[PDB]
């Protein structure tokens, strides 16, 4: 319902992700990352609120599932493909309200024990 943004291009791309939420709906094509994964920002573009995506292959008849780490939807060892996907969420979550720039990097001593 809320959230869309408009900033997730970066360099390279490799390929894209083509998946649809509804079986009757058409497979929407969205831009992915160079590594192959997909930025969460994109997932919200068409699937707002969606927390996780499932894998639905009519020809594969398997039980695969799109991996999600740090918001970035990782792709399988086969790729996104042009199959269907099943959303996984109650309605919304957000759990995000902080956007600032700062650096606090620092070295650490050797921590050894038994």
């Amino acid at each position: 319902m809320a959230g869309s943004h408009h900033h997730h291009h970066h360099g390279s791309m490799s390929e894209y992700i083509r998946v649809t939420e509804d079986e009757n709906d058409e497979p929407i094509e969205i831009p992915s990352e160079d590594d192959g994964t997909v930025l969460l920002s994109t997932v919200t573009a068409q699937f707002p609120g969606a927390c996780g995506l499932r894998y639905r292959n009519p020809v594969s008849q398997c039980m695969r599932g799109v991996r999600l780490v740090e918001g970035i939807l990782h792709a399988p060892d086969a790729g996104w493909g042009n199959l269907v996907y099943v959303v996984n969420y109650p309605k919304d979550n957000k759990r995000k309200m902080d956007e600032t720039d700062a650096s606090s990097a620092v070295k650490v001593k050797r921590a050894v024990q038994k």
